[PDB]
């Protein structure tokens, strides 16, 4: 099974300037919670972005070109990188957005986080249909001392 977690601001906003300028350290928490002991895939923007491994996690970067670190696995395909992934019940797409894009059509569930927060971005997650999945579940959060912003939890499942 692929799922895809991302966190989105307002207009499906992710990322500005190969950076997520927000800082939410709850969805952080909930990012570590719903990815650890699973493969990730990614793509070589985001590699940058994070900027060193994560751990606990197998990482495995989308390139063209040659990879330029043995801590992670580079792949040059989108079906190299599900190869890779081995026989696990469940592979994390981490994005970006053209990441995102291909993974889409091939994953069963979404782990979305909804931030309440304008973002000028350069970067969105893929306009996808919403008729195509049910909400499974939902938990709505406050802003307080630690999370600038409201934001909501969200997995949908593919109808
Ligand atoms: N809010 C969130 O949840 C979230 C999550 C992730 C990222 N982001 C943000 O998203 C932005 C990065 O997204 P992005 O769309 O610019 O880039 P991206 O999707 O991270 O990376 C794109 C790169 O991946 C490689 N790639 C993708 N598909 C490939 C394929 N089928 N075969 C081979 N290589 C492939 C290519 O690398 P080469 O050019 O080397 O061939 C391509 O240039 C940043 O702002 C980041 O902060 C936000
Ligand atoms: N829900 C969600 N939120 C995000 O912010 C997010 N970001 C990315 C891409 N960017 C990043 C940037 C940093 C880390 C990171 O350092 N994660 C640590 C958390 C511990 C910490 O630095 O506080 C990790 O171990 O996963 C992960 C993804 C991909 N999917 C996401 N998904
Ligand atoms: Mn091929
Ligand atoms: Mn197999
Ligand atoms: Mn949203
Ligand atoms: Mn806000």
């Amino acid at each position: 099974m692929i799922s895809l977690i991302a966190a989105l601001a307002v207009d499906r906003v992710i990322g500005m300037e190969n950076a997520m300028p927000w800082n939410l350290p709850a969805d952080l928490a909930w990012f570590k919670r719903n990815t650890l002991n699973k493969p990730v895939i990614m793509g070589r923007h985001t590699w940058e972005s994070i900027g060193r491994p994560l751990p606990g996690r197998k990482n495995i970067i989308l390139s063209s070109q040659p990879g330029t670190d043995d801590r992670v696995t580079w792949v040059k395909s989108v079906d190299e990188a599900i190869a890779a992934c081995g026989d696990v019940p469940e592979i994390m797409v981490i994005g970006g957005g053209r990441v995102y894009e291909q993974f889409l059509p091939k994953a069963q569930k979404l782990y979305l986080t909804h931030i309440d927060a304008e973002v000028e971005g350069d970067t969105h997650f893929p306009d996808y249909e919403p008729d195509d999945w049910e909400s499974v579940f939902s938990e709505f959060h406050d802003a307080d001392a630690q999370n600038s912003h409201s934001y909501c939890f969200e997995i949908l499942e593919r109808r």
